[PDB]
């Protein structure tokens, strides 16, 4: 009964634009008098393989760039101000956005889950969640031109803005900036080739959804055998595994179904071995995809 | 290949609490319409089985208070009340300013559409189904939402094509088209029902094995072939449902070269076991992606 849930786009929505610098062109997201960008706007096709992002800025000027608002209430967007931050352009328009809402800038630690909004031409296209893997890159699905897309959470009514979309590495993965500026794994927004550490298991998420199938019925594999937190990150740390970091919403799992976090990790070591041809809401491979919040949210 | 749906913020702008005596969900708000589930009017006793006919006359001009919470707060005036299938079709005095160009199309098994989660007239998640070949979605609703609605977008027309009723055992959901029509005839009534047994969406695995294909996964094509007619009747007994190709199924036999019929003769193999083989690690057949998903997301 666990579904891929996002949260609903439009507060991001009245938030994103198109942002242009010569013929390069990506996506922004406008808060109040400010709009981000993706640095790499800048930079000429040519210079993409080494760019001279400190000469690029002092060779820039407002006129440089054109912001523009495609959608909803359309806007006449005007820069006064520029400044670049880590990989973070950060451009100062002249109208506050409106449609700005309550939100704050938390970087997502890995294993975490946030929704992204999948941007084109500072037109939305598509929302879908993701989970920041341990080597600080995501699965979603990117295109030509999503670059400047952007990734959030919600508590209550503060949308923590937590991804700017910046990358593609091999095939399929993904990876952008904190708001701070700061890359996420360190990655160099440059066309060059870079190697990506290992992935590794989400444990937490591995006992969470273990623990959404034992709110299913499928309860097999809880023996009463029993591996505790110390000695789990010790084997975690030689089997491609995160370390367990227990929360309360961890806890409250734990009580609604009397099955213990130590039960649980024990059958993970069982259960990476192999399944033995049996399923666990349907699959044979753990799931990580899933946070304790997502299941206590959604079977609740 | 990820799940997406579409954006929401056009129909989080329509979505709005009905209130009718104890009972209250969600509804639309289009034009001077709200549209809802008419189980509202049923007291929440008397759900075992209502006579929604007696019900809806016993309603009086005051009998539905409505409330819109995000955007532009408001109580809207209703000033008609209609009924149409499972569904209330209400009359408001104000037109939706926010309206956007839409259709009412049925979904088929198969395709697939975002879902908006609503709880107490309040957008709080969105997802993507797809339309099970038995007519149930494997969704994430609770208590309260009821009258969440599901769409697909053309452009930018919004084609509403469901509304959000009530849970089978297990969370297996079902609601109705916006015609009226609950998808596979389960009844607006508080009691248990049977679902019909599921099979598989013979068109979305031939998208997925395409889907493979793309990604470098090619070991399981082989130069045998099925045809389309002999698969469906092969489908019958083996709980798939019967082959239907598409103008997006042939953009992926076209850019592969692989013919819809290797991999028909490819599904009656697999269908056994993978032999210790994976293909986009999995075990089994992946039948929730469609052949738009494919094309759009590998394009
Ligand atoms: C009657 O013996 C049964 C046996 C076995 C299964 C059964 N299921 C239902 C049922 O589903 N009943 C509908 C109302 C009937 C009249 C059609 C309902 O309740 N629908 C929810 C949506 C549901 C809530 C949980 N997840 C959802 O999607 C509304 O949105 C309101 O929500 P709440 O009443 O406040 O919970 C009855 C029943």
């Amino acid at each position: 009964g666990l579904v891929k849930m996002s949260h609903p786009s439009g507060d991001v929505e009245a938030c994103m634009v198109q942002v242009t610098c010569g013929s390069m062109t990506l996506n922004g997201l406008w808060l109040d008098n400010t709009v981000w960008c993706p640095r790499h706007v800048m930079c000429p096709a040519d210079q993409l393989s080494d760019p001279n992002y400190d000469a690029l800025l002092i060779s820039m000027t407002n006129h440089s760039f054109s912001v523009q608002k495609h959608i909803g209430a359309p806007a006449n967007l005007r820069v006064v101000g520029h400044a670049m931050q880590g990989t973070l352009l950060k451009l100062t328009v002249d109208v506050a956005n409106p449609s700005t809402p309550a939100y704050t800038f938390t970087t997502v630690k890995p294993g975490a889950a946030f929704s992204v909004l999948a941007c084109y031409n500072g037109r939305p296209t598509g929302t879908f969640t993701v989970v920041m893997r341990p080597n600080y890159t995501i699965k979603g699905s990117f295109l030509c031109g999503s670059c400047g897309s952007v990734g959030y959470t919600k508590e209550g009514s503060v949308i923590n803005f937590c991804y700017m979309h910046q990358m593609e590495l091999a095939n399929g993965t993904h990876t952008g900036s904190a708001f701070d500026g700061t890359m996420y794994g360190a990655f160099m927004d440059k066309q060059v080739h870079q190697v990506q550490l290992t992935d590794k298991y989400c444990s937490v998420n591995v006992v969470a959804w273990l623990y959404a199938a034992i709110l299913n019925g499928c309860a097999w594999f809880v023996k009463p055998n029993r591996t505790s937190v110390v000695s789990f990150n010790e084997w975690a740390l030689a089997n491609q595994f995160t370390e367990f970091v227990g929360t309360q919403s961890v806890d409250m799992l734990a009580v609604k179904t009397g099955v213990a976090i130590e039960q649980l990790l024990y059958a993970i070591q069982q259960l990476y071995t192999g399944f033995q041809g049996k399923q666990i809401l349907g699959s044979t491979m753990l799931e990580d995809e899933f946070t304790p919040e997502d299941v206590n949210m959604q079977i609740m």
